[PDB]
DNA sequence: GTCGG
DNA sequence: GCTGATGCGC
DNA sequence: CCGACCGCGCATCAGC
């Protein structure tokens, strides 16, 4: 219904982190977005559109602005200027964030033809973003992200049966598609308390020509590159991450990567309103001044929801 | 830019 | 070479 | 009025 504003909260959000390198301020575009893009009217002024949270003087505005006259002038004129439209541009590749990209365009590499002649100067990250920049930017349908769980967690398998492996996200909401997959990866032999684990399985996903490129590879995190098996059409190229947890904190990070941002947030809220606190990692009983106690034992989702005597959400109900 | 202490 | 900072994506 | 707004793992750089 307000389509037009959205686009213009978003396009002033990546300005904000592009170009001028002020990520509170592109947060709090998107948040205004987002708030706006669920109100269930058509904005008729700023007025209305102030009342709602996330949406202050400014915001309601350009809103104004918008409505009168179709567009903003401070949009326009960003769009009109050379080095800030490159700058912007030139960020959609991953591992070109806003440092790079305005050093890039101040030496006139600005496109991805420039990117190309310019090879050299790019890091490893950059070359693997540069390679697949219009696959990166393709959208996953869930029959494709069903096929690829399969091989995830087959492959897994195969290395070692006492490995548990999550894809979490919008996906494990029943998401009709995804930006990229995320996996959850824990074995019995990793605790908090107390050795190529992660390698074994990014191994053996490369074994099967399932990963085909790495952008940064550690003991407990994984990011990179991998493509569904094809005389037909060849899939798009995908980033996959993977994170090695701790099974004693396996079902918290679960729990957080699998969302919603909302739901986490009225989640955690719920948790204080009855004495815990919940992070990414554990749940602590809060004493009476404040003060966290001890993680509290956790063997499945349903146990934070227990602690917290919140009814059991089932992953797809939990938009918020 | 918006919010809340 | 070593340590700590920064960039980056999430 | 003023600081918070998540903050972490990894690659790379800055400074030594
Ligand atoms: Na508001
Ligand atoms: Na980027
Ligand atoms: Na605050």
């Amino acid at each position: 219904l307000n389509g037009g504003i959205t686009d213009m909260l978003t396009e002033l959000a990546n300005f904000e982190k592009n170009v001028s390198q002020a990520i509170h301020k592109y947060n709090a575009y998107r948040k205004a977005a987002s708030v706006i893009a669920k109100y269930p009217h058509k904005i008729k002024s700023g007025a209305e559109a102030k009342k709602l949270p996330g949406v202050g003087t400014k915001i309601a505005e350009k809103i104004d602005e918008f409505l009168a006259t179709g567009k903003l002038r401070k949009l326009e004129k960003i769009r009109q200027d050379d080095t800030s439209s490159s700058i912007n541009f030139l960020t959609r590749v991953s591992g070109i964030g806003p440092s790079a990209a305005r050093k890039f365009v101040d030496e006139g590499i600005k496109t991805l033809e420039d990117l190309r002649k310019n090879e050299d100067k790019l890091n490893h990250h950059q070359r693997i973003g540069l390679k697949y920049f219009g696959d990166f930017e393709k959208r996953i349908p869930r029959e494709e992200m069903l096929q690829m769980q399969d091989i995830v967690l087959n492959e897994v398998k195969k290395v070692d049966s006492e490995y548990i492996a999550t894809v979490c996200g919008s996906f494990r909401r029943g998401a009709e598609s995804s930006g990229d997959m995320d996996v959850l990866l824990t074995h019995p032999s990793f605790t908090s308390e107390s050795p190529k684990l992660l390698h074994q399985v990014v191994e053996q996903l490369q074994k099967v020509h399932f990963i085909t490129d790495t952008l940064s590879k550690g003991e407990t995190k994984f990011m990179g590159v991998c493509q569904l098996p094809s005389d037909e059409k060849e899939y798009p190229h995908r980033r996959i991450d993977i994170r090695l947890i701790p099974k004693d904190q396996y079902y918290c990070g679960v729990l957080y990567f699998t969302g919603s941002d909302i739901f986490n947030k009225n989640m955690r809220a719920h948790a204080l309103e009855k004495g815990f606190t919940i992070n990414e990692y554990t749940i602590r009983p809060l004493g009476v001044t404040g003060v966290a106690g001890e993680p509290l034992p956790v063997d499945s989702e349903k146990d934070i929801f227990d602690y917290i005597q919140w009814k059991y959400r089932e992953p797809k109900d939990r938009s918020e």
